[PDB]
């Protein structure tokens, strides 16, 4: 066996991956033993937690080469701020400067988005009396998380990106001076992949709001007019 | 780009960087950049040799929205399943990541209910290095625990992270040095194990209903990806050369 | 009833409902509970106000059931959807700021959760303590608290019952704005003064459109609550850990 079981005080269980041959990839021998190691925990109600872990160096790491291989052979006013959402590419929004109202909202619908610490970003519609337009209200919190976007789109406020990184966004936040090697280096990682495995996947990540932008459109265009 | 307030420059074969330059405007959409921009993405439609996109501006001004004028005029109104074995278990589940954690490995620990990551150890979600995408439920697990902004990220590029540097990117996970990662996950654990256990099997079911719930219309469109990009020969090259 | 709640008008569109009873460290007694709706009755009756800011008192916002309520669920005497607190902000017509100047702890951490903006105090505590009852969270807690804090966080969150400091919050990558406890209501009142600055009509027709998600879901995950409670709530043991371990 290449998991071993070992429980821990009374109701905690330890599932240690242990294929030191495979370094935890998925040979058959894994893949077998944490089956039948998630079934004995399955058929056993005194455990309340379990410890998934691996050993060393290695948690687990993936399909072996020949599996892989294996898989392989078969055996196994209204549309510019989408131009980076319907591109079949990857985008990178390469933020050096401000991103203000639509030009912010514009580049949040890129697939990465870089900002700035030195530049000013805000979603201001609403300090000019509007409601906000171009998916303000979807593209933000989709990409800044619910919370963060009540505050952006309510308050209309600006931030720095040194700000923005110090509330925690998920975007890589740098210097000006670095914004744009940065991105050419992640372009150029990107550029390494088969240009149709690019695609198939950016069409099944952005799938959810290249299918819902136009309603959360429509219901902007209604929020004016009131 | 015709109103010359858009430039457009390859980087290499197969990048290509749109930069906004309507100094007149400060990137405000003006006709000209509206119109530039529009005919820069046309091009790259009907150019499908570029796999990349830079969007940029100029100086220190990235676009900078509705110009002064064009708000004015409206103001005035004028205008096997290894992956799921966590997800699947009854109880909760800790991923202690002491190690490094690549593909698939990865993804299997991304189910588990907590997930703790070590510092020095080497996370990626790489199934694109290998030119096919990404599968096991990471399309939909990834998103759900890192938010799809990092995700979009970090499955499309099939990049390596340490723990270190996803901590420094803003993620939820407690991430500490690989000596500490087990003590900690046997405390958390031992805190857990103080709840009765009808109560915590009642609250998973009910936190993770909507991911056991989703889970298989996920894993059928990773399938039908996996159809389109894994059966080329380019896959096969790179898995005998790019491996470990 | 009648004194636990002071309402302050802070400027002609900004009110200030603060939380004010001492005897109880602000957890739902019977006139916290009376107070809080009828002063958010009052800011529904009185359609002038752009922002309110809840907050309670010295180092606490909100301490959750009374051990006496708890042990009424426990009892089978009431639900906790008998008053509705838990929505308060979420009804609210206008933005609510969540001021949480000191501890906030299982319902009363949540209620704070419901409002559009939440700030937090560095040194304060904070806690979705439902599990450490042995029962499972109620109050909305399973919806509000993925919402706001994201899926990840709130597994760990909502399962395992921790106390966080606003620190280990902080630290742990929330979106909230975490300050010392002597800055929270001053930040909070320039918050709303940014907000005043918008027409009102605005605000409301912005908030009804980014929580209508929230206030069209609420109700079944509130009934799924309900559903555990009936599973999870009614056992000897859970009136053991109420009388052993509450404070």
């Amino acid at each position: 066996s290449v998991v071993e079981l070992i429980e821990i005080e009374s109701a905690i269980i330890q599932v240690k991956m242990q294929d030191r041959t495979h370094k935890n990839a998925f040979s058959q021998e894994l893949t077998d033993d944490l089956i039948q190691a998630f079934e004995y925990i399955r058929q056993n109600p005194k455990y309340k937690a379990v410890i998934l872990t691996g050993y060393d160096n290695y948690f687990a790491s993936g399909g072996t080469q020949e599996g892989l291989l294996r898989i392989q052979q078969g055996l196994t006013d209204d549309n510019l701020y989408s131009l980076a959402l319907d591109c079949e590419i990857p985008v990178i929004a390469a933020m050096q400067g401000h991103g203000i109202g639509g030009g912010f909202v514009m580049g949040l619908f890129a697939d990465i988005v870089i900002l700035s610490r030195e530049s000013v970003y805000t979603a201001n519609f609403m300090k000019y009396g509007f409601t906000p337009g171009m998916g303000a209200t979807f593209i933000v919190p989709k990409k800044l998380g619910f919370s963060l976007a009540q505050e952006i789109l309510l308050n209309a406020g600006s931030y720095r990106g040194a700000d923005l990184e110090k509330r925690g966004v998920p975007f890589k936040v740098l210097p000006r001076a670095e914004v744009l090697d940065y991105a050419v280096e992640l372009a150029q990682e990107l550029a390494e992949k088969p240009r149709n495995s690019l695609v198939t996947l950016k069409d099944h990540l952005v799938a959810p709001l290249r299918d819902q932008l136009p309603r959360v459109i429509e219901q902007e265009l209604m929020m004016h007019e009131k």
